[PDB]
């Protein structure tokens, strides 16, 4: 469960939020495959809620009705496609799975979902499953609404409903069955892994008896033996009676005290610094990375809809965000996840945006397809940060120093560092208010290197910065505060 399964070379994964499958198995074709991509993390797969109120926004993905593979991202037909062709070109795909409950409680019955499957939710009767009142532990939530009131009792977190999302009772072996029966569905379609849901509102055990009835990957691409790769989304940002811990057992856990450090940092918040990423990971109080799975953001909280809060970076804004991804796919702690988003209108009324509620770019409910500009860039409104070349040159820089040991680390007290990993890859920073210019050791081969971050080593030759590498292994880097991008990032594949 802890190993991605992704192809040897590949070391990362990309959330292609709300893209529709066609577009994934193109993607998966004509860039992720060339580009050194891993793998592909993608939306609930499964039949969820139409909601119309507000217009199809996000969130009611997370809103389960059936199993059937049928959603505004495609049919069974599209999904099992972009299975093949990515899995035919390298690039795993790994689905979010949401089996801790179904839709609301108070969502209206009959045929509002994205397969035109009849449901209940006041009788809790899902009869495209079949679930039924039985499957249900209404009996077993002991607060007096039925929902989570209090965190601080790990019981209620687990039994009673998430903001009144109806939970499922997965002590009783007939629904972990039907959901063993439906992750076993898309493990034998190709799948190697699976994102588990709201996994902190479920019983350890629980998901271990799910994962006991899970197959082991289709042998026409895996190696026979081969577990479904598994990272449990449990939101532990301390202080909760409930670790991130206590999942160990079952696969990798999402480590969000990693995103929202690294803001604070990188924000220079509360007078924190750049030089104290010097114990990075587990001095900090993270995780064990054999057991990390890392993001600087989220589909959740990018939009303020998860842990992290206000010092989480994205997109928005672009300059320090490339230098956090950067730094986090430099870093040797936990696989990295990127995020590829799509933009909404923010509307910030009180500190607060009225508008994080926006789906995918659509024509009256129907997604976008996703469009490729001359430059490479995304039209649409889709961001596509993963083709941006400062993180997709990050990407493979990931690729290329892997397994290479953590060196050669500088810093000048305040926030312009710099660290190798063994002889394969040197990065250095610069987030003060002034400039850097120093001769720093790269432990790296002499030659010269083109910085990875301004340009591409394209035909021989460097598009952007160039940098000279002596015989010891020292270099002279020159970083302006002014520079587009503050950070220069150098490896074994960019030598001249
Ligand atoms: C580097 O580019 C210049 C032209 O811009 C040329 O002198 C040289 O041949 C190029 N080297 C290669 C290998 O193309
Ligand atoms: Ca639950």
């Amino acid at each position: 469960q802890y190993s991605p399964n992704t192809q040897q070379g590949r070391t990362s994964i990309v959330h292609l939020f709300e893209w529709r499958w066609v577009d994934i198995a193109l993607e998966c074709e004509r860039y992720l495959a060339p580009k050194g991509f891993g793998g592909v993390q993608v939306s609930p797969p499964n039949e969820n809620v139409a909601i119309y109120n507000p217009f199809r926004p996000w969130w009611e993905r997370y809103q389960p009705v059936s199993y059937k593979l049928c959603t505004r991202s495609g049919n069974e037909d599209e999904f099992r496609n972009m299975v093949t062709r990515c899995n035919n070109v390298g690039v795993r795909i790994y689905v979010d799975a949401v089996i801790n409950h179904m839709c609301g409680n108070a969502v209206s019955a009959g045929t509002s979902s994205t397969c035109g499957s009849y449901f209940n939710p006041g009788s809790r009767d899902f009869p495209a499953v079949p679930y039924s009142g039985w499957d249900f532990n209404d009996g077993k939530c002991k607060t007096g609404s039925g929902d989570i009131e209090n965190y601080n009792d790990a019981t209620q977190v687990r039994d009673c409903r998430l903001t009144g999302l109806l939970d499922l009772a997965l002590e009783k072996d007939y629904v972990r069955s039907k959901i063993a029966e439906y992750m076993n569905h898309l493990i034998d379609i190709g799948v190697a892994g699976f994102a588990l849901d709201a996994s902190k509102h479920m019983w350890p055990g629980d998901i271990k008896a799910i994962l006991d009835k899970l197959h082991n990957l289709n042998s026409n691409w895996f190696p026979a033996g081969s577990k479904p790769f598994i990272y449990q989304e449990v939101i532990d940002l301390g202080g909760e009676p409930i670790k991130s811990s206590d999942y160990f057992g079952n696969g990798r856990v999402t480590e969000f005290k990693y995103g929202a450090k690294l803001g604070t940092v990188i924000r220079k918040w509360n007078g924190e610094k750049m030089s104290y990423l010097k114990n990075w990971g587990e001095g900090w109080g993270f995780v064990p990375s054999d057991r990390a799975l890392v993001f600087v953001d989220n589909h959740d909280n990018q939009r303020g809809h998860g842990a992290g809060g206000a010092s989480i970076l994205t997109f928005w804004d672009a300059r320090l965000y490339k230098m956090a991804v950067g730094f986090m796919l430099a870093h040797p702690y936990g696989f990295t996840r990127v995020m590829s988003s799509y933009r909404w209108p923010r509307q910030f009324q009180n500190g607060n945006d009225v508008n994080d509620w926006v789906g995918p770019p659509n024509n009256n409910g129907v997604i976008k397809e996703v469009t490729i500009n001359p430059d490479t860039t995304c039209g649409n409104d889709w961001v596509c940060e993963h083709r941006w070349r400062q993180i997709r040159n990050m990407v493979i820089f990931r690729n290329v120093v892997d397994g290479q040991p953590f060196t050669n680390w500088y810093d000048n007290g305040s926030n312009q560092v710099a660290f190798g990993r063994g002889n394969r890859g040197f990065i250095v920073f610069n987030n003060d208010d002034w400039s850097f210019s120093l001769t720093l050791q790269t432990g790296l081969p002499a030659g010269t290197y083109c910085d990875v971050i301004s340009g591409d080593k394209i035909n021989g030759n460097c598009t952007g910065i160039k940098i000279y590498v002596s015989d010891d292994g020292k270099a002279h880097f020159s970083i302006s505060n002014s520079a587009e991008d503050p950070f220069i990032a150098i490896h074994a594949e960019s030598k001249l």
